């Protein structure tokens, strides 16, 4: 636009200065208006960056006067960014997110749809203490123009099944207490009375059982993906002789 | 089940896109040197390098999965008299051995320490797996050992 009052205004863009472009004035003709202001929509052949000028046309005398020259800059909107993560994580674990490096960009990661709450501003932020499948949204802004939010889902690995441990048993004082589990694990974690502990499927047998070994023997399992199962336990009693 | 890195040339001004399959329909990573995680079989990734908006013809590479080593050679079910010895051994050659069993029995050798004065608490299943020269673990085999009370 221009503050100068002109009868007609012929705009010269990168496609200008010829009858095939500067068609009949007025109406839907962004390059030949009937006043100093012109609006060019994005869906227009002349929506171009570059050196623009204007010619003021005196509709009474036929006189013409040329304007100053402006460099119109139209910035690109960055591509929807890709977002990647570290894959399945166990409940309560952490995982990294990562994206592409975009020169000149600022990054904004949002916790939810509609981008209402900001969680981090980093190229590769971490999500901490993930309890369930969760998603973060990413907006990349360059020279003031923001991209369409990209996104990724971090999958929480399914919690492994509770270990198979024997039913309550009783041992006679002086006899053996034998513990075992029927399931397969990366590792086992047994604990109990008298500081009993074991990391195997078939723990060392407690010989010469006395009543100090009576109590609750608890087991949890670490599965092949690194996740810990819930506890189960066997109560062991010792019958005095 | 292991992981492996992929790598390519550094191209100034390039963006990189790695695709999981032919025809480049699914994107897996955008990195110069991405990792493939949990490889179960021979697998291939495709690489497209784009500079100033012009994309290259996808390159590619195959990660070979080392063949799983053969199940260990372990004795047939045996029986030991109470008070006698339980001897375990394997006939195969390994980088390392991994034995486990009753009473917390464990061993990392071809010829594990003999269990003397066998009692019925040493009865049960003794399991063996082998680590081969390339670092891969073989499948389990096992021998059942029973103890006959005297």
């Amino acid at each position: 636009s221009s503050s100068t009052s002109c009868g007609q205004s012929q705009w010269i863009g990168p496609n200008g200065n010829s009858q095939s472009t500067l068609g009949t004035p007025g109406g839907s003709n962004v390059l030949w208006t009937i006043g100093s202001t012109t609006s060019i929509p994005m869906n227009n052949a002349n929506y171009l960056p570059g050196n623009w000028y204007m010619i003021c046309i005196d509709t009474v005398t036929g006189c013409r006067s040329e304007s100053n020259t402006i460099n119109v800059i139209i910035n690109a909107n960055p591509d929807t960014p890709a977002v990647f993560n570290d894959g399945p994580v166990c409940e309560g674990g952490n995982s990294n997110l990562s994206t592409a490096t975009v020169s000149g960009a600022s990054y904004a990661w949002y916790s939810d749809s509609s981008l209402t709450s900001l969680v981090s501003t980093a190229q590769n932020p971490m999500i901490v203490n993930i309890s369930t499948d969760t998603t973060w949204y990413l907006v990349v802004t360059v020279n003031g123009c923001s991209s369409v939010a990209g996104s990724t889902t971090v999958i929480v690995h399914p919690t492994p099944v509770t270990p198979n441990v024997p039913a309550n048993f009783a041992v006679c004082e002086g006899d053996n207490i034998t513990l075992s589990t029927s399931t397969v694990a990366s590792s086992y974690n047994w604990s109990g009375p008298n500081g009993f502990t074991s990391n195997v499927q078939n723990p060392v047998v407690i010989t010469n059982a006395t009543t100090s070994n009576a109590g609750v023997y608890t087991l949890s399992i670490i599965d092949g993906n690194g996740c810990e199962s819930g506890d189960t336990a066997v109560t062991v009693t010792v019958d005095s002789i």
